[PDB]
RNA sequence: AGCCCUAGCACAGGUGCUGCAUGGCCGUCGUCAGCUCGUGCCGUGAGGUGUUGGGUUAAGUCCCGCAACGAGCGCAACCCCCGC
């Protein structure tokens, strides 16, 4: 069940901000905007999924990158719809990179967990009360699906390549290769396997997201509803 | 044997010089909000980022942001005196 439902609005989007590494994926440039290719959004598409399977099955890591208004929450949902991690307040710098360091945080952060309830759990100094259990804030704030990882990814989902350039740039030099929901501002050439299709578009996101963890559940079993997202659609 | 007295021998002694050979301890900028490290990122490189920025503080005090995430010597606190 594809095929027109891309075609509902989720085709072409943005206008004169481009970058011409983009003409292949592109049908026509109407009324001002661009608009792409959706035959070829499909040619991709099914390589891009399919490597999604060879390496689902395989029982990889998927690691989920949205941080724009219009993806943000809905990557919380599809990424944990599927127990695989994701990056959703702020991409740290050297998260894939620095790892073992930025890991420290998590090893750090669940230690908060234990004095959640603990013996600690209405004593100390407790102007450390706060301030510790406010320390947890930032740390559950931006670690959310990142405790997750507890060892590099095998693959990164992107939705904007050009707002989330430095997480790629970090796969890159990792070699990991780079999966992307990408349009026009993007550089396709660092996308290694391709979803051409709507940066921004809350609806395009949620297509293509949802669809794409149905197959890395479907690689192992109980699909269910049109899943848990359906955003505050107006 | 110990110890004392005279003639000798090693050695004692020196507030004699060198703070520009030093230890230690002090003074000083200055109780000023600073000075750095680890890993990553940038740069051929010295280096940079972090520590720049906005709000806030007695304070690099916190907050919000951010290719950085944290950490140490600082600041503050743990000590003493004075107030109930």
């Amino acid at each position: 069940v594809k095929e027109l439902l891309e075609a509902g609005v989720h085709f072409g989007h943005e206008r004169k901000r481009w970058n011409p590494k983009f003409a292949r994926y592109i049908y026509a440039e109407r009324n001002g905007i661009h608009i792409i290719d959706l035959q070829k959004t499909m040619e991709e598409l099914e390589r891009t999924f399919r490597f999604i399977e060879d390496l689902a099955m395989r029982g990889g890591t998927i690691l989920f990158v949205g941080t724009k208004k219009q993806a943000q929450d809905i990557v919380r949902m599809e990424a944990e719809r599927a127990g695989m991690p994701y990056v959703n307040q702020r991409w740290l710098g050297g998260m894939l990179t620095n790892f073992k360091t930025i890991s420290q945080r998590v090893h750090r952060l669940e230690e908060l967990e234990a004095l959640f309830a603990s013996p600690e759990i209405e004593e100390r100094p407790k102007k450390e009360q706060v301030r510790l259990k406010h320390e947890l804030e930032r740390l559950q704030k931006y670690l959310s699906g990142f405790r997750l990882l507890k060892r590099l990814p095998d693959a990164i989902f992107v939705v904007d390549p050009t707002k989330e350039a430095i997480a790629v740039r970090e796969a890159r030099k990792l070699f990991i290769p780079v999966i992307a929901l990408a349009d026009t501002d993007s550089d396709p050439d660092l996308v290694d396997y391709i979803i051409p299709g709507n940066d921004d578009a809350i609806r395009s996101i949620q297509l293509i997201l949802s669809r794409a963890v149905d197959l890395i559940i479907q690689a192992r079993g109980g699909v269910v509803e049109p899943s848990p997202s359906y955003a505050l659609v107006q």
